C-alpha cells in the first residue's frame, strides 16, 4: 500500500569526478502501477562536469511494475519503508569509473534517493569528460539475482551510450542492494527489469538540468 | 499558431503484411513546444500480426520541437493545415519490407494521420513474423534534406530493434514528404531530428495495444 498511487520523489546527489565537485537536486513522481517515473534534475553547483546521460542510472527501482504473478519477487518494495542501500561500480569502457552509494527510503510520504558518487581515472579527451555523448538513451534489461548471504540482491547490466560520431560507449554496471531495516525481506528468483528511458529539456529552464521519463516492468518469470 | 498548445491527434492505419490484414486506431496529444507526443493505439481487428515496435515509425513529425534559430527549416508545420503526404519504404534487413503512404493534415482542430501499409517477403520464422522483438525502443537521428524538385523533403534513417536473443534487427527507412496544398512551403537545409521513444502498456486495457511516448527535437544547424 505504499506504492498504491502516485508517490512524490526527491533525489539528491553529491559527486566528485576527477577532482571536480558538483551537486544535483531532483524532484518528481513515481507510479509503480504503470511502472512510470517522471523526474526533473538541476545541477545546483553550476554546469555539470560530465554528460547528463551518464548519471541516469545513478539518479529508484522500487517504482518498477511487477506483474501480479511476480509479486513475491519484488525485493525493492518489500524492503520499504525502512529502505535499502544501493551500491554500484560503473565501469566506462576504456575510460574511468563511478563508484556510488545511495540510501533509498521513505521520509514521511516522500520516497528519497540520497547519493554520493566518486569518479576517477577519466580521460580528459574521452567521451565522458570530452562530452561526446548524445543527449538520449537506449533500452536495456536490468538483471537481478538474490544474494542470500546479504539478505539482498545483486544486479548487473550494461548500458550503451550513443556517441556523437555514431559509435557507442559501453558502461558496465555492478549493483548491490541490501536492506536498511533488520527484518525479513523478499529474495527473488532470477528475473530482469525491462527499462526504457527518454530525456528532454524544459525549454523555460535556465539552469543545467535533465527531464527524465522512465518506464520499467519486471519480466523473466513465467 | 496551429501548434501553439496541446493538439489532439487521431491516427488510422489499414495494413496487409504477407496476406494478413489488420487495422489500428490511435488517439493522443502532441505539444510541439516541448516536442512531446503521447499516443495510444489499439489493433481493432484482433491481434496484431507483426510486433508493435515495427509500426512505431509508421504510426507525425510536425510535433518536433524546432529551436527558434531553426524555425525557417520546419517543413512539417509550414505545410499545415493542408497537410502533407508521407511515403516510406522500410527495409527489414534479411527480411521483408513495408511500403506505406500517409496523409497527415488537420481535420477541424485535430491533426489526423491516415495510413495504408503493405508488407511483403517476410520470413515466416524471422524476427518480425516470428515475434522475436523486445517491446522497447532505442534512440535514433532522423536525417532531413530538401527535395526542391518536389517542393518537399527526403528523409533517411536506420532503426535498430532489439531482438530477444540480444542481437539487433536493422530497419532501413527511406522517406519522402510532399505537400498536399499548392502554395509555397519551407525547404530546409540539411538537419536531423533527435528522436526518442518509450513503449508501455495500459494495465487495464484488454485489447492489443501500445502506449507510445515520444520526444523529438531538431538539431544540426548552428
Amino acid at each position: 500500500e505504499l506504492f498504491t498511487g502516485v508517490v512524490p520523489i526527491l533525489v539528491e546527489l553529491d559527486g566528485d569526478v576527477n577532482g571536480h565537485k558538483f551537486s544535483v537536486s531532483g524532484e518528481g513522481e513515481g507510479d509503480a502501477t504503470y511502472g512510470k517515473l517522471t523526474l526533473k534534475f538541476i545541477c545546483t553547483t553550476g554546469k555539470l562536469p560530465v554528460p547528463w546521460p551518464t548519471l541516469v542510472t545513478t539518479l529508484v527501482q522500487c517504482f518498477s511494475r511487477y506483474p501480479d504473478h511476480m509479486k513475491r519477487h519484488d525485493f525493492f518494495k518489500s524492503a520499504m519503508p525502512e529502505g535499502y542501500v544501493q551500491e554500484r561500480t560503473i565501469f566506462f569502457k576504456d575510460d574511468g569509473n563511478y563508484k556510488t552509494r545511495a540510501e533509498v527510503k521513505f521520509e514521511g510520504d516522500t520516497l528519497v534517493n540520497r547519493i554520493e558518487l566518486k569518479g576517477i581515472d577519466f580521460k580528459e579527451d574521452g567521451n565522458i569528460l570530452g562530452h561526446k555523448l548524445e543527449y538520449n538513451y537506449n533500452s536495456h534489461n536490468v538483471y537481478i539475482m538474490a544474494d542470500k548471504q546479504k539478505n539482498g540482491i545483486k544486479v548487473n547490466f550494461k548500458i550503451r551510450h550513443n556517441i556523437e560520431d555514431g559509435s557507442v560507449q559501453l558502461a558496465d554496471h555492478y549493483q548491490q542492494n541490501t536492506p536498511i531495516g533488520d527484518g525479513p525481506v523478499l529474495l527473488p528468483d532470477n528475473h530482469y527489469l525491462s527499462t526504457q528511458s527518454a530525456l528532454s529539456k524544459d525549454p523555460n529552464e535556465k539552469r543545467d538540468h535533465m527531464v527524465l521519463l522512465e518506464f520499467v516492468t519486471a519480466a523473466g518469470i513465467t
